[PDB]
């Protein structure tokens, strides 16, 4: 089924990039998760939501089966989710994602 | 424009208006801060409202020069944003608008 390839795409591109970042263009969090992985020299893959078209909020509903998390940003760093905004922040002030960057 | 008097007269006849959208986290953030201080503010959600909301959201940035959400207003004057609206709570310049 096409939810089923849109599951796998998603497990597929966050095994295969250092950082992945489900993102909307017009969302302060999401541009502050974004800025943040630039001021470590990270350059995250950023997937936009609002510039898919119906598959935007598509993806938001895999994301949420996938993960259990349905809103923006969705950050996954090496593999695993870590998943908001104040979950990445306060997983970068205890230091631990210079740590987990490595490889 | 029919806009302009709804927020001249929104604006003038409530304490805080808080022009916003439902899914906005820092939209959420204003609407707690005033909630904290005891004051129930009027929230404007301009995505429940038709094609309305973007033709409400740029009649707000020729009264204020504010694109932006949330599009913060107290005692019929324009604070601006949620960090603006922070900054002034923070400091506690806030309740002394909310006084008057
Ligand atoms: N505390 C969460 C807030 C996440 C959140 O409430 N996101 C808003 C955008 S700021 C949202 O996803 N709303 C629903 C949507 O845009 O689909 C975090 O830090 O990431
Ligand atoms: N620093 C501003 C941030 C305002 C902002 O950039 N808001 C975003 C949403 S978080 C926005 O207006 N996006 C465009 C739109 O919603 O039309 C504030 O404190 O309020
Ligand atoms: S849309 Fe405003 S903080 Fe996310």
């Amino acid at each position: 089924s096409f939810g089923s390839r849109m599951e796998e795409s998603i497990r597929k591109t966050v095994t295969e990039n250092t950082v992945v970042i489900y993102s909307k263009t017009w969302c302060s969090y999401c541009t502050e998760v974004k800025t943040l992985f630039k001021r470590l020299g990270v350059q995250p893959l950023v997937v936009e939501l609002d510039q898919l078209g119906p598959q935007g909020p598509q993806l938001q509903k895999v994301l949420e089966r996938l993960t259990g998390q349905h809103t923006v940003p969705n950050v996954f760093v090496c593999g695993k989710h870590i998943g908001g905004c104040t979950d990445t922040v306060k997983l970068n002030r205890k230091g631990d994602l210079e740590l987990m960057l490595a490889e």
